[PDB]
């Protein structure tokens, strides 16, 4: 999670669809949702980001209403947003023990659990958190099979990024639980 705001530039694509859906939070603006092969994930643009300027309009008060509106009506050959990282999320590293383990229980993206003597206790992981990120893969919507999947096949090193699940909760409401599995960009980013 970087520890400032940097700006991007954006381009409608030729269906005039940038691929975000935006959610207001504690009177701010976050990101939703970032739809696979779409402007907004080429940019890097991510799931619980901070929208703090349109084109350099603040973004603080609006409605998810107003954000959606100000998006559709911007003349976009070059969309400029400053953005602040994840900030309602953190960063855990951890290491597998040589069963393969990093030493938790989730459920619905939700850690329920911490093993005791694990990687997971050593470097204090919290239950009541949605996993946002494993390895700089968005996961959100994928089933649990499929996150514990993406532990089995991860090198010994595993990075978690995780959110407050009242935080969480907050942000994915009114958005169809099918869309998130659907079209959440749940791939490694192209270079
Ligand atoms: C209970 N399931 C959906 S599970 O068996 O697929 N499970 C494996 C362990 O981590 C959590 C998910």
């Amino acid at each position: 999670i970087k520890q400032g705001i940097r700006e991007v530039i954006l381009c409608k694509d030729q269906d005039g669809k940038i691929g975000l859906r935006l959610k207001s939070i504690d009177n701010g603006i976050f990101v939703q949702l970032v739809q696979a092969n779409s402007p907004a994930s080429l940019v890097g643009l991510r799931f619980g980001d901070q929208v703090l300027q349109i084109n350099g309009e603040n973004c603080a008060g609006w409605s998810s209403d107003k954000a959606h509106k100000v998006l559709k009506q911007a003349f976009g050959e070059k969309i400029t947003m400053t953005i602040r990282d994840r900030p309602f999320e953190r960063t855990i590293t951890m290491h597998k023990d040589s069963t393969g383990h990093v030493g938790f229980i989730f459920k619905n993206g939700k850690i329920t659990s911490i093993v005791k003597d694990s990687s997971a206790a050593r470097n204090g992981l919290l239950t009541e958190h949605n996993i946002c990120e494993i390895n700089g893969q968005n996961v959100i919507g994928l089933k649990d099979s499929q996150i514990a999947d993406i532990l089995s096949t991860s090198g010994t090193v595993v990075t978690i990024t995780i959110m407050p699940a009242f935080i969480f909760e907050h942000i994915i409401k009114r958005m169809a639980p099918s869309i998130m599995k659907s079209l959440m960009d749940h791939t490694i980013p192209e270079v």
